[PDB]
C-alpha cells in the first residue's frame, strides 16, 4: 500500500521568529480508487487542528501523493516536543504513525569567515567569494548573502562536512561581477546556527 | 533474498597507471544457512579469472556479505568496455546479472585556486588552507594536498557540488599548524582530473 514519512522543518524557519515552522508528513503511492486519506497531528500526544493538507499528482511516475505540513511554535521544536501525524486510508489496515522531534545533542556556535577572490580571478569579469563556516554542531545551519542589505542569490553551498573533531563545516560560494566587487561597500555571510547568540552571525568583507 | 550491487573503480586508481582499478560487485543478504555463492566475470563478455572474492559475515544482522572484487586495465576502463558479474546462490531463482561501464558524457578541464587561510583565523592555533576546484564534468575527481612531495593528509573535502552551469565544483581544506604556515615554504593542492592534461594539475601556495 501507502508509505508515510516525516520531516522535520527547515532550521532557519526555526531560527527566524518571523517565519513559520512545519513538520511534514508525506504520504507515498496514494491509490487513484482510494485518495481519501485523513491526517491527524498531535503535539505530545495532544491533537491539533492547524495542518495543511494537499493531495499532488507525481507526474515522475503517475503517482499520487499527499503532504500535510503542520506549523509548529518554535520554541517547542527547540524545546524537545513531539510531533506526530497519524494516516488512516483503506488501503491501509491500521492507522500509520509517524513520530518526529529535535535530537538533543551537543551545541556548539561555528567560526564564520569570508573569503576574498583567489588573485587568478581578479583580471576576469566574474569572482567568487567563499564564506567558510566551521566548527558547529548540530549540523543544520543556515548560510545567505547580501551586499550591503540586498539579498544576493547567485551562491551555492556544499552538504554541511562533519570532520574529524566530530563538528561540521560548510563552504559557500557567491559568484558576483568582478565590476561589483570593485565598486560595492561590502558583502556579508550570513550564518543562522542554534549554538549563535540570537541564533544569528554576520561577517562583512570589502575589496581593498 | 539476495541483491547484487555493482561499483565503478575509484577515479584516482583510474587516472594513475601505477594504482589498480577495480570494479567491485557485492552481494548483500546471503543467508548464513547457504553462504556460498557463484560469482563470473566478464569484460565485453569475454569471461575474465582474475577477480578476488572474500565473505564476510554481517554481525550486525546476522547476515553475509560477498565481495568480488575485478582487477581493471585502465584504458579498458576509460575506453567503454563493459564489465559484468553474474551471481548465483540458493536462494536466487536464477542469475543476477549486473553491469557497468564508463559513461561517454561531457570532459569539462577545471580550473585550481588555492586560498590561503581567512585574516581573522591566522591568529590561531591552526589555520585553513582553502583549494577550490571549479568546472569540472564528470563528478569523478581526486584532490590531494602535499607540503612539497611529501603527503598532507589533515584534510576534508566536500562533495562535488552541481554548479548552475551543469558542472561541478568542489572545496578541500587542509588544516594545519600556524607555525608551519610560517615556517614551511609550500604547500601544493593535487588535482587528478580526466580533463586535465596528463590528468594532473598541481597548485601551490607560501605564505606572502
Ligand atoms: C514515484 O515517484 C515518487 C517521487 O520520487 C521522487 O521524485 C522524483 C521526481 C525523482 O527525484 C525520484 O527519484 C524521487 O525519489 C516517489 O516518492 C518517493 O518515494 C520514496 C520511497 O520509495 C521516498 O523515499 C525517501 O524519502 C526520504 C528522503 O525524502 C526527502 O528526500 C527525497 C530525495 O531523496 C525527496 O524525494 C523527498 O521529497 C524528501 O525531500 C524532503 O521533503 C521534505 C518534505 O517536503 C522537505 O522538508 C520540508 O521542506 C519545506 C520547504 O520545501 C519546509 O522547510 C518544511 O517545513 C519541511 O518540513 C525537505 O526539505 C526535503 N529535502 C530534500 C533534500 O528534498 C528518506 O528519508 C527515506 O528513507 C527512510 O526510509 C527508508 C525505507 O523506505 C530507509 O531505507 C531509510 O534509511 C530511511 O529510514 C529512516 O531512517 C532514519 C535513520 O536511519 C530513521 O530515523 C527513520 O525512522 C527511518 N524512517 C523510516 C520510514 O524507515 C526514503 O528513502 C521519497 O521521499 C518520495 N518522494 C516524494 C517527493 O514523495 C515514489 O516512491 C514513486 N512511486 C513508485 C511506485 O515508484
Ligand atoms: C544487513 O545489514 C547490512 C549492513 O547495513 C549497513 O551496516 C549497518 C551496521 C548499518 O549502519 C546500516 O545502516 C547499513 O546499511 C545491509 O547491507 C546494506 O544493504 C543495502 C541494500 O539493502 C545496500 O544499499 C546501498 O548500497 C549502495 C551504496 O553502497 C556503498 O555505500 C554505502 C554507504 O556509504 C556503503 O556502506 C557500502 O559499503 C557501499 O560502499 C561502496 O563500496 C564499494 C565496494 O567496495 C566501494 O567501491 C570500491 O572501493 C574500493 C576502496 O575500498 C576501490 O576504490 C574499488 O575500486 C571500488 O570499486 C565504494 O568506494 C563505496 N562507495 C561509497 C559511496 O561508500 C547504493 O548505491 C545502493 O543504491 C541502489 O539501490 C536503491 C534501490 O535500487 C536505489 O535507491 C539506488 O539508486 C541504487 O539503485 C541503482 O540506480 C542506478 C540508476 O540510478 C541503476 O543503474 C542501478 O542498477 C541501481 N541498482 C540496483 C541494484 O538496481 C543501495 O541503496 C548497502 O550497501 C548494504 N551495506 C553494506 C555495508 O553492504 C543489509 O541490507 C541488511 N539486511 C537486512 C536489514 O535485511
Amino acid at each position: 500500500g501507502p508509505s508515510v514519512f516525516i520531516f522535520p522543518p527547515n532550521i532557519k524557519d526555526v531560527l527566524m521568529i518571523s517565519l513559520t515552522p512545519k513538520v511534514t508528513c508525506v504520504v507515498v503511492d496514494v491509490s487513484e480508487d482510494d485518495p481519501d486519506v485523513q491526517i491527524s497531528w498531535f503535539v505530545n500526544n495532544v491533537e491539533v487542528h492547524t495542518a495543511q493538507t494537499q493531495t499532488h499528482r507525481e507526474d515522475y511516475n503517475s503517482t499520487i501523493r499527499v503532504v500535510s505540513t503542520l506549523p509548529i511554535q518554535h520554541q517547542d521544536w527547540m524545546s524537545g516536543k513531539e510531533f506526530k501525524c497519524k494516516v488512516n486510508n483503506k488501503d491501509l489496515p491500521s492507522p500509520i504513525e509517524r513520530t518526529i522531534s529535535k535530537i538533543k545533542g551537543l551545541v556548539r556556535a561555528p567560526q564564520v569567515y569570508i573569503l576574498p577572490p583567489p588573485a587568478e580571478q581578479l583580471s576576469r569579469k566574474d569572482v567568487s567569494l567563499t564564506c567558510l563556516v566551521v566548527g558547529f554542531n548540530p549540523g543544520d545551519i543556515s548560510v545567505e548573502w547580501t551586499s550591503n542589505g540586498h539579498t544576493e542569490e547567485n551562491y551555492k553551498d556544499t552538504a554541511p562536512v562533519l570532520d574529524s573533531d566530530g563538528s561540521y563545516f560548510i563552504y559557500s560560494k557567491l559568484n558576483m561581477k568582478t565590476s561589483k566587487w570593485e565598486k560595492t561597500d561590502s558583502f556579508s555571510c550570513n550564518v543562522r546556527h542554534e549554538g549563535l547568540k540570537n541564533y544569528y552571525l554576520k561577517k562583512t568583507i570589502s575589496r581593498s
